[PDB]
């Protein structure tokens, strides 16, 4: 599968947009109120080497916002979390300035909890990001695959 | 694409929707999507038309619908009037394993395309998914679903 090499998390700060998603289980994304249907809107590296993830979510008929705290681990691209019934966030690839590929999993049931996303800096559908997303995903047993158009990227959440 | 010299007399029998894909996300998301239909049976008519018996999760139950696909000059293109669609285009089939088709609305085809990969047995045929993902490479799909055997059996009869 994929992975990031010598990842500097300080060069990841700024606004992000969720361009595409994919999950191993269909029920993890199918709908707008899905448990994993979260829209990464901002990443914030901490001085201590951790990551704060700001994501928007369709709850109760409105667009709520939530913050997940990703604590660092021994591996530079692996983080540990405790939110959305997930416990590990793996960064798959990033060029810091355009795209970022990452995944979420639960170490108990990784086949029923794996869900990957493709983040982009601008609210455009970057085709190069979709290349590396589909290239990293062709080895994963994804049963639902989403991709957003600019109109959906321009503020679904 | 466009199943040339399609012998509609050899498509009858029980079918299962193994995978789906739509140009818009809202066309296949959630259980009650307008294009979240589960094809069960195909029945060719003596005059060369097609009867499509499919299942749809409506109002908390598994309702059955019958769409009558009238033939056209093109052997693999049929005319319908259901689900806000007016065309059915069979892309490829070997009659005994897989069948690929697509529904659309001739008014706005970019907002109504939805393709499916049907199989004879409720098993995950990998070759069928291979040709499905390859025949969809020219279509602007934004949501792609794929079902497991457990879902393939209990998608009604």
């Amino acid at each position: 599968t994929q992975t990031m090499k010598g990842l500097d998390i300080q060069k990841v700060a700024g606004t992000w947009y969720s361009l595409a998603m994919a999950a191993s289980d269909i029920s993890l994304l199918d709908a707008q109120s899905a448990p994993l249907r979260v829209y990464v809107e901002e990443l914030k590296p901490t001085p201590e080497g951790n990551l704060e993830i700001l994501l928007a979510k369709w709850e109760n008929g409105e667009c709520a916002q939530k913050k997940i705290i990703a604590e660092k681990t021994k591996i530079p691209a692996v983080f540990k979390i405790d939110a959305l019934n997930e416990n590990k966030v793996l960064v798959l690839d990033t060029d810091y300035k355009k795209y970022l590929l990452f995944c979420m999993e639960n170490s108990a049931e990784p086949e029923q909890s794996l869900a990957c996303q493709c983040l982009v800096r601008t609210p455009e559908v970057d085709k190069e990001a979709l290349e590396k997303f589909d290239k990293a995903l062709k080895a994963l047993p994804m049963h639902i695959r989403l991709a957003f158009n600019p109109t959906q990227l321009e503020g679904q959440c």
